[PDB]
């Protein structure tokens, strides 16, 4: 378990002052000032010495100076090549990507006058609150969703984590309302967007912080997907983010795409025990996370297409993952097709 507020509250490269520069100069594309910060970095730390919490905000620090770099288009670990053993040492203790994700960029990074950011739009505030809410919530859902495949639906405490996981599942529909009201999708793609593009570490790449490294799609697999769609698209992209998830969270993935899922065999159970009260409301119970679920997808969903359009999408037709709004609408597709299930097993009670 990384927590956040002994990650967030860490400087270990002196870098505070830097960060409320870096708006300005990345405004004025002051190239040289964020090519020399990182070759000052190289020289004035020594990595091997780091605790994980040290390291952990290393990363994040670390690796915005350099998705800034990146996005004047020059690869930065190219044109700092003593960058790479410092990242590899870095990414040794973490046993994570050489680069900052989602979780630097959310809770890993602090609130107030230390926040770091990219740019000095507002608009910007709405990616950070967006993931910084959804990820503890999400994380929670897992761990709560993670102990219903050994209960009984006729259980009490079965329906009771349910509604605990739905509760915290909700805390990513928050996440993304707070991205709806302040990030307007014409200022994200011309001004944000370029700071999530994929940066070559020791030959290969590694694709910029995204929204879709929150671990949503862990709940997916545990929930859901299961190893019951072995060659769709979806669990391609799941199968590229394993390694990118905190080392905590990569074993309930793995097992989880290895196994059918919680409502695949509760489905089974339903049909072949007692089909009493409490059952149904257990039943009722996952209906209701699936049902966040989709609030969460839909205003989504609109928010990627009024930001992907001719209109709006600036210099980008995919996010930080490859990927068009078609993705989108597949994993909500799928989603939706749950519900229907679901509902159809319910509807003689
Ligand atoms: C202007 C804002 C946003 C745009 C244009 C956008 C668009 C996209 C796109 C194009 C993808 C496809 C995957 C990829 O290529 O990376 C995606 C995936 C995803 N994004 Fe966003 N997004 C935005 C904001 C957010 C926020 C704030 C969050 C979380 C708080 C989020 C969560 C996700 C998730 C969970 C996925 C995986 C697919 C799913 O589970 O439905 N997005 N998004
Ligand atoms: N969720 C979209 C847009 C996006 C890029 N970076 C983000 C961050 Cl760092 C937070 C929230 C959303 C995004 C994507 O995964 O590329």
């Amino acid at each position: 378990g990384m927590i956040s507020n002994e990650i967030s509250k860490l400087d270990p490269l002196n870098l505070d002052a830097f960060f409320n520069q870096l708006p300005s100069l990345n405004q004025n594309l002051e190239v040289s000032l964020l090519i020399d910060k990182l070759r000052e970095i190289t020289k004035s730390y020594l990595p091997t010495t780091f605790s994980i919490n040290d390291a952990l905000a290393a990363t994040r620090d670390l690796g915005m100076i350099m998705s800034s770099v990146r996005k004047l288009g020059i690869q930065p670990v190219s044109a700092v090549s003593d960058l790479e053993v410092f990242l590899e040492t870095l990414s040794e203790i973490t046993n994570m990507v050489p680069r900052e994700t989602s979780y630097h960029y959310g809770p890993w990074n602090p609130i107030g006058e230390r926040e770091r950011r990219f740019t000095h739009f507002p608009d910007e505030r709405g990616l950070i609150e967006g993931v910084r809410i959804a990820i503890p919530g999400i994380e929670l859902a897992i761990r709560e969703i993670n102990q219903l495949s050994n209960l009984s639906l006729n259980d009490p405490a079965f329906e009771s984590l349910a509604k605990s996981a739905a509760l915290h599942v909700y805390q990513a529909v928050d996440g993304i309302g707070e991205t709806i009201k302040k990030t307007d999708p014409y200022v994200f793609s011309h001004e944000l967007r370029p700071f999530f593009d994929p940066i070559r570490i020791g030959g290969k790449s590694y694709i910029g912080a995204g929204g879709g490294q929150i671990p949503l799609f862990v709940v997916d697999v545990k929930l859901w997907l299961g190893n019951h769609s072995p060659n769709s698209e979806y669990v391609s992209f799941i199968k590229d983010s394993v390694f990118y998830l905190p080392p905590e969270l990569r074993p309930i993935c793995v097992d989880s795409l290895l196994e059918p899922s919680v409502i695949n065999q509760k489905f089974a159970e339903f049909g072949s025990v007692e089909i009493t009260d409490q059952v149904i409301k257990g039943m009722e119970s996952l209906l209701s996370v699936i049902q966040v679920l989709l609030k969460f997808r839909k205003p989504h969903f609109q928010l990627a297409q009024r930001t992907l359009s001719k209109e709006n999408r600036g210099n980008y037709t995919t996010g930080s993952a490859g990927y068009t709004n078609s993705f989108n609408h597949m994993v909500l597709e799928f989603t939706i097709e749950v519900e229907k299930q679901i509902r159809a097993v319910l509807a003689p009670y």
